[PDB]
DNA sequence: CCGACACCGCATCAGC
DNA sequence: GCTGATGCGA
DNA sequence: GTCGG
């Protein structure tokens, strides 16, 4: 990736729109034109020189050149120095970073006067169970996971889960499987022979026992198929604690399981190729199932997948390892 | 010109 | 009390 | 905001 030096100044502008475009205009497909013009800029490999330059790249339309011209010339965006020193704006786009407050509660918070940290704090009975969490670990949440971090979670994870019952399967998918040096949280996909499409408390056995060992400490969300929580590793004496992750744990049917492996494993990217081509194959993916599709259009039944490569050989591609689904 | 821009599990609200 | 909608995060 | 039917 080419250094930020690049053009630093112009994606994290972009960047800083997308935010307000989400957080305060509640303009979801305007933060993310912003992201896609940010993303496609980032990897240039060259110092962009006018809009004119940077309009040939996909996703870069008439408006974000402007906005580039501007930029260059004056070092600045005059809208987006306008809404930074707003107060109300800058105060709802800056709460959405607890992991709970959208945009629709960051407003209502700013509306009645409730605009930092310290403001949420002194109103915890406006707060739900997940955003006194968020509120809790506002700063454990913004840090990164280094993957040796990872690996001892995910040593944790294994060992319960199996301890629980030897049959179940536990996948650390995200861009850890993928092998990268750190992780925002920890997503963990489970499945287990007696579940199936066509087979109810597989998920909470293994949830338990990762708080019966302390390792999960506090509950976002708990259904029968989802939990979404945070965990923490254990503290050696004297050492400075580690902080609070997120994990997520899917129970996931196992003639589905690897089909969403191959999906939360990712990239991104790598997930839109691999279905464009699967299409012009013949196939449809999801992160569920892979499927035939007739002449006419009309997807026939799931078809078996017993690994992630019996995916790839349905769609005549040769698998590809976690570390090189980059793209 | 103008619709798409992913889908869904869970917590919680809004309406009956 | 139930049912569907909405907010949120993925 | 950008793309494309
Ligand atoms: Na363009
Ligand atoms: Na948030
Ligand atoms: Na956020
Ligand atoms: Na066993």
């Amino acid at each position: 990736a080419p250094q930020e030096t690049l053009n630093g100044g112009i994606t994290d502008m972009l960047t800083e729109l997308a935010n307000f475009e989400k957080n305060v205009s509640q303009a979801i497909h305007k933060y993310n034109a912003y992201r896609k013009a940010a993303s496609v800029i980032a990897k240039y490999p060259h110092k962009i020189k006018s809009g004119a330059e940077a309009k040939k790249l996909p996703g870069v339309g008439t408006k974000i050149a402007e906005k580039i011209d501007e930029f260059l010339a004056t070092g600045k965006l005059r809208k987006l120095e306008k809404i930074r020193q707003d107060d109300t704006s800058s105060s709802i786009n800056f709460l959405t970073r607890v992991s709970g407050i959208g945009p629709s509660a960051a407003r209502k918070f700013v509306d009645e006067g409730i605009k930092t940290l310290e403001d949420l704090r002194k109103n915890e009975d406006k707060l739900n169970h997940h955003q006194r969490i968020g509120l809790k670990y506002f700063g454990d949440f913004e840090k990164r996971i280094p993957r040796e971090e990872m690996l001892q979670m995910q040593d944790i994870v294994l060992n319960e889960v199996k301890k629980v019952d030897s049959e179940y399967i536990a996948t650390v998918c995200g861009s850890f499987r993928r092998g990268a040096e750190s992780s925002g949280d920890m997503d963990v996909l489970l499945t287990h022979p007696s579940f199936t499409s066509e087979s109810p408390k597989l998920l909470h056995q293994v949830v338990e026992q990762l708080q019966k060992v302390h390792f999960i400490t506090d509950t976002l969300s708990k259904g029968e198929t989802k939990f979404m929580g945070v965990c923490q590793l254990p503290s050696k004496n004297d050492e400075k604690e580690y902080p609070h992750r997120r994990i997520d744990i899917r129970l996931i049917p196992k003639d589905q399981y690897y089909c969403g492996v191959l999906y939360f494993t990712g990239s991104d990217i790598f997930n839109k190729n691999m279905r464009a081509h699967a299409l012009e194959k013949g196939f449809t993916i999801n992160e569920y199932t892979i499927r035939p599709l007739g002449v006419t259009g009309v997807a026939g039944e799931p078809l078996p997948v017993d690994s992630e490569k019996d995916i790839f050989d349905y769609i005549q591609w040769k698998y590809r390892e976690p570390k090189d689904r980059s793209e």
